[PDB]
């Protein structure tokens, strides 16, 4: 049929990896997590982590997704028993859209706030919000007596703004009753899932020509937003509370199991993505210095990052003397909330605002497209009648996704999009990483890995990448589910307590996408006709490989494959 | 490919056309309309308007799916300009089935309260009911003072069963706030859908077999029902109520727009399964005797029914001197509330309730699968690769009606349920036939129509019949869909008030099918490259005609055939 669409240049795809893997500063709450771990001895175990994480990882999807040149849905045509996971982190990253575009819509609506000259969070006066009338006082316009106001003061006018002009929240007691849609989230989702069909309707041509400006903003923006930091005097304190360094706060299973989330969400491995951008990749490609390149990108970037928010942070502490760690909202619009106050108190706050809501728009479109075009790359090379109608299905799959978020952007939204967030992505991502590993390492083998990576690199990766795949990143990967799963805490927002059927549904959905694993391999296994070992040989050897089956030729069922390193 | 799935007997399609038609006893409330309409003297209209409405367009929907062959979506094969229509009766089918499976379950809830010794209507002492304590007093066993109780008492213990346990309706407060699904109704649905997926799964062969014998029972029922009432004392006075003749109460358009509605629901033409049964009827048949019997059975069982409803009506009334009229609840379970206690008061209630309920489930079910098995023809001959794939789809079609029945199944899901079945039904099928009979009868011509008839019938339709088609039936169906814009109520419950927005939700649910028309009128005009003429003619002539359109040979374009009789 048609051939592979390839890039215009390598650059396009290097921006494009690069825009996928900028999301860390959207919602996820980088520096919080960090100072929460042994305070400031953060950066050795998050470098650590990363690296055993990612790199492996990292090089594994790549070097699948460009040898296999398939999608992620048949890039299991090695092994179709593990093929089903091949679905999964199709849905996963569907299910990531339901709530991720809805966060970018919040942004979007930002944009309509900072056209304005009076910002809606400098003044708490009914400026496009509607106060409950109990505290409506300025944290720095309204000049008061310090006191601890119960250890949480949720009445601040960003905040305020944010949960009734944004949320509405106020008209939403729980979960259990949600109520309609907002007119104005609903616009904004419509804008954006507009903007998406218009995008990735024409390919991977117009993904590239988009990625190529708007992956270039966010290096600006944090560069210029350090400046204004360092410019002002209260960021050096912040410094000291960025890096608070303490080897003896390290306690056991305290920073590793908060630190291998947040890289592991952050990076993306396993997310399908990387697969379906290395399969409109050239064959001949170096992906060990793109993939180091990527994870020292994506480490200096989340670094930048925590260092503008601690001098946020610092900043803010020195313009009210109440300290800034137990009346910060570490929620999920964290950024929505702290950091526009401050662009309230600098020269200039509709400039600042402007470039900080574009580049935030920026960082999400992208890694939303990236995620929507994984979808739609699995789906057209897993169904060739969806290869040619391309727009159609692109147009279908935006349409679907923003029937299925209006749950995400009504007045109670934001508690099911937490739901949906926390536990689809880290149960069933961190189940499909560890499927993908053990079917990568165990079953098919890491010698015929590196066989064909010498067959289309320039060098063999050594023992040591080949160890990490085996040995070390599936015991991670079982280590990091394992904990997830006896170390479960019940879901809460900040103030609100979530009802236990909530529980109950939020560990359905999430393991709706990990049993998709057993009935594919059910499925495979019965539409096999013959022997159990003929069935089991077609289910562990490549398609291409099925003549051996016939000839009994199987290394698998050798104990030399399964001790191969 | 496969030929067509011919029934094994003309028997087995008469006895599903009879039973796809026996559902007037369900859910309508026939008797009270014709008791509104003249009181008595409703008689000789409601056979003037089945005549008139039904008799042409039953005749036409035979014919039409008889000699196309295929089914109702590809019926339209002779013009595909309506062709677009093909597609809205069934998805407005499906609509119904949104709803109707639910009425079935509710019917399967009162078998599970049949197979026990004492039923629950019978003790109002918290018999599988949770009353409100407000009322707990017995209609009929325990004997107080008449009063007029504000001319409403909805305090019966067969109404608080039907509303506490069957329905839930005290934990929802209207439709803004809804809840959760009952896990009583839930297991009823699966429980019928399930049925549903094992009858249709195979063909038109094991639909046949259960309609041989669901269609049997309601005869019986509905026989040994008249015996037991007119055993009865307090039955002849019933009768009275039954038929008050007062030609004088016939006001001006307010028995006709109240009986053409009735007839039209209960009768189904137009509703897309009698295309989908004559397309698997063999060519040589004759059409006009068995819509002539089917006509004659709906309205007998209609004038049974109702003698039966008035008799049960009349015999309450003897039990307690309070009038029957303004304290029976005239909502959608008025065959749940009134019959079963009537049942209380006769000797061996456990048998007559068991053989109620599964005369009800009987002839609930067939509708559905009549109703559903449209859809899958329609389905199937529009799109061939669903075709040979039958099982899967069944199975897919039930599971998407299961998921997107749960907002009719919960607590407050009768809201719902009457406000989809009244806008749906009454708005998108009047569109949909009155659509089908104008390009039936003007685009392609009573001519051609009667021409087909006498190729595969005996006779041609003489002069009646067709100007019954050309300008009686489309300007009826007009009028009838004006009275139905243009007095148009807001929707209501017996006691509940429905919000502003839900007529407007309702609004634009029942005019998403009839838009379906247009944008599909557009699509075809759009996929024709050609000159105007050109594309007009390929839209209004047949497939194997467009061989004339290069000839310029179009008799539509001629004076003649508009005028043709």
């Amino acid at each position: 049929a048609q051939p592979r669409e390839t890039w215009g240049k390598k650059i396009d795809f290097l921006l494009s990896v690069v825009g996928f893997a900028v999301d860390l500063a959207n919602v996820w709450r980088f520096p919080y997590l960090c100072y929460k771990n042994g305070g400031g001895a953060f950066l050795i175990p998050y470098t650590l982590f990363l690296i055993i994480a990612g790199m492996p990882l990292f090089y594994m999807e790549l070097a699948l997704g460009q040898y296999n040149r398939e999608g992620a849905a048949t890039v299991w045509k090695i092994c179709p028993f593990f093929k089903g996971v091949g679905y999964a982190v199709i849905l996963i990253a569907l299910y990531v859209g339901f709530y991720y575009n809805v966060i970018i819509a919040w942004s979007l609506y930002y944009l309509f706030s900072s056209f304005t000259l009076n910002l809606p969070w400098t003044d708490c006066g009914h400026t496009w919000n509607s106060p409950n009338c109990t505290d409506p006082k300025l944290l720095n316009g309204s000049v008061l007596g310090n006191h601890t106001k119960y250890s949480k003061y949720k009445f601040t006018p960003a905040a305020e703004f944010y949960e009734r002009g944004v949320l509405h929240l106020h008209e939403s007691s729980g979960i259990h009753d949600i109520g309609l849609p907002q007119w104005q989230l609903l616009l904004c989702l419509m804008v954006v899932v507009i903007v998406l069909y218009f995008s990735l309707w024409k390919g991977v041509k117009t993904s590239g020509k988009v990625v190529w400006i708007t992956a270039t903003l966010p290096y600006f923006v944090l560069f210029v937003l350090l400046v204004h930091g360092v410019t002002l005097p209260g960021a050096s304190n912040g410094i000291n509370a960025y890096l608070h360094i303490d080897f003896y706060r390290l306690k056991e299973a305290t920073v590793w199991i908060d630190a291998a989330t947040q890289i592991f969400f952050s990076l993306g491995a396993g997310f399908g993505v990387l697969i379906a951008f290395a399969s409109y990749n050239k064959f001949d490609n170096n992906c060990y210095r793109d993939a180091l390149l990527t994870s020292s990108i994506n480490c200096i970037t989340s670094f930048v990052s925590g260092f503008a928010i601690f001098s946020i942070l610092g900043y803010m502490a020195h313009e009210h003397k109440v300290n800034i760690e137990d009346v910060a909202t570490e929620g999920a619009g964290l950024v929505f909330i702290l950091y526009p106050e401050a662009i309230s108190t600098l020269s200039g706050s509709t400039f600042w605002a402007v470039v900080f809501f574009v580049m935030l728009l920026a960082l999400g479109l992208d890694s939303s497209m990236g995620g929507m075009e994984a979808v739609i790359t699995g789906l057209a090379d897993d169904f060739q009648v969806l290869k040619r109608h391309r727009k159609l299905f692109t147009f279908g799959v935006t349409f679907s996704t923003f029937l299925l978020a209006l749950f995400c952007i009504t007045k109670g939204g934001i508690y099911v999009l937490t739901l949906l967030d926390t536990f689809a992505a880290g149960t069933s991502i961190l189940f499909a990483v560890l499927m993908e590993a053990i079917g990568v390492s165990w079953f098919y083998g890491v010698d015929r890995f590196s066989n064909d990576i010498q067959q289309m690199m320039g060098f063999r990766p050594g023992l040591y990448w080949r160890l990490c795949w085996k040995f070390v990143s599936p015991a991670f990967l079982l280590f990091v589910v394992v904990v997830s799963i006896i170390n479960f805490k019940p879901l809460t927002y900040d103030d609100y307590i979530f009802p236990p059927w909530a529980n109950w549904v939020g560990w359905g959905i999430a393991l709706s996408s990990m049993v998709l694993v057993p009935i594919y391999v059910i499925y495979k296994f019965l539409s096999t006709q013959g022997s159990l070992w003929e069935r089991l040989a077609y289910g562990i050897t490549p398609e291409n490989e099925h003549h051996l089956v016939a000839q009994r030729d199987i290394r698998q069922f050798q104990l030399q494959h399964w001790l191969a390193i």
